[PDB]
């Protein structure tokens, strides 16, 4: 009949002892304040669905970041909300510090901490070995933490994590994607950022969970050590599974397929050819080198695997090896 169901190996069932206050968003009521507390210093930057403002409260003079909102359907904003309200104080999660309307225009905005962001095409070059284990123990913090929560975050990528290289202060930022799992549920695939989607995202397979993120991390990890990013670069979402197939081998993506009785488009059949599985030594070089390891490789192993089950957990990660001298 259909794909064989899937549920996540931790934090399955957290929602489900829960009360729907927890959960369910859409009746969740946003109470929005006043904006003229902030007054905006300069602008920051503009996503999809916003454009970010840095800005100063005149409350107590602290510095802030102003998500001004776009027009969009009022339950992806009480999604957004209600999970950065049941998240708020965790592990490097970004504290939503307020949510408030400009009096005039009506318009609604999503107040945060301010993080003083080092460009990461910039600051990726400058991190040593410990760095790259340092940042990752902290983004597995968030992520273990989200999981827990039962929360996925499902667009994991380099623009949505802050870093104050001079602090040392990580931020997961921009919950705009994420969801509350559901063990049996049958997700949209279409989330997160081309480059690190999962191939559970590509092929179609719906019953997803918290692992999509550790897919993610994954190619994070991988553009960081092997200085190569993004590391799975496809012109499409279509080519993102060519490009993956070219590392980790056609065959063990058919055997994925295979084990979830997943209906693959007609497309891929042309498109993804037959690849070998490519060792992870293949991509160091003189350049990466220092930022390689045995423990490195294994624990990147990990987490780039086709079938989401075999991945890592948050959890199981921040026991790996490579983490040893941070911790
Ligand atoms: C733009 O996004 C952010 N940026 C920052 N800091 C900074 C970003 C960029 C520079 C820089 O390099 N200059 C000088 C332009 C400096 C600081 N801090 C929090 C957020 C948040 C996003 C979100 C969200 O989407 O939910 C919640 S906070
Ligand atoms: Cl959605």
């Amino acid at each position: 009949s259909g794909p064989v169901p899937s549920r996540a190996r931790v934090y399955t069932d957290v929602n489900t002892h829960r009360p729907r206050e927890y959960w369910d968003y859409e009746s969740h009521v946003v109470e929005w304040g006043n904006q003229d507390d902030y007054q905006l210093v300069r602008k920051l930057g503009r996503g999809k669905y916003s454009e970010v403002f840095e800005a100063i409260n005149i409350t107590n003079n602290e510095k802030v970041v102003v998500k001004i909102l776009k027009p969009v359907k009022k339950k992806k904003i009480k999604r957004e909300i209600k999970i950065l309200e049941n998240l708020r104080g965790g592990p490097n999660i970004i504290t939503l510090a307020d949510i408030v309307k400009d009096p005039v225009s009506r318009t609604p905005a999503l107040v945060f901490e301010h993080v003083n962001n080092t460009d990461f095409k910039q600051l990726y070059q400058t991190l040593t070995d410990y760095d790259i284990r340092f940042y990752m123990y902290e983004i597995l913090k968030a992520l273990d933490y989200c999981h827990s929560m039962g929360i996925m975050h499902r667009d994991v990528k380099p623009h949505n994590v802050m870093i104050d290289h001079e602090h040392r202060k990580l931020r997961l930022i921009d919950w705009g994607l994420a969801e509350f799992y559901h063990p049996g549920q049958e997700y949209n695939v279409r989330v997160a950022s081309r480059y690190f989607k999962g191939p559970e995202l590509l092929v179609d397979y719906q019953m997803y969970d918290y692992s999509l993120d550790m897919w993610s991390l994954g190619c994070m990890l991988a553009s960081m050590i092997f200085r190569k990013e993004p590391f799975f670069h496809g012109h499409d979402n279509y080519d993102q599974l060519v490009r993956i197939a070219k590392v980790l081998g056609t065959e063990d993506l058919y055997d994925y397929i295979d084990k979830y009785n997943i209906e693959l488009d007609p497309r891929f059949n042309d498109i993804l050819g037959r690849h070998s599985r490519k060792r992870w030594e293949r991509f160091v070089h003189s350049e990466n080198q220092h930022l390689v390891s045995p423990e490195a490789l294994d624990f990147l192993d990990k987490l780039l695997r086709y079938d989401h089950q075999s991945r890592l957990t948050a959890r199981e990660a921040m026991e790996h090896p490579y983490f040893y001298t941070v911790v």
